[PDB]
């Protein structure tokens, strides 16, 4: 058995062709087992139909989930990434910092 903790990346990114959509992105790297509880949340609130969830492994053994949606970040809201997996006693909550 291998279990790996998913390394968590939030960030925002516009798709080049269409560049005023901006995407919330949690990208749920080198995780195993690939049981993940992934969540985008703004404030503490799950973002709901998160249009995309991507789910590829690596080796056998490594996933790789880039979970986003389009979101339109305003100062009101905090976005995050909410994971949780067997090798996270508790949820990991990463935050989008504003700047990525």
């Amino acid at each position: 058995m291998i279990q790996r903790t998913p390394k968590i990346q939030v960030y925002s990114r516009h798709p080049a062709e269409n560049g005023k959509s901006n995407f919330l992105n949690c990208y749920v790297s080198g995780f195993h087992p690939s049981d993940i509880e992934v969540d985008l949340l703004k404030n503490g609130e799950r973002i709901e139909k998160v249009e995309h969830s991507d789910l590829s492994f690596s080796k056998d053994w490594s996933f790789y989930l880039l979970y986003y949606t389009e979101f339109t970040p305003t100062e009101k809201y905090e976005y995050a990434c909410r994971v949780n997996h067997v090798t996270l006693s508790q949820p990991k909550i990463v935050k989008w910092d504003r700047d990525m």
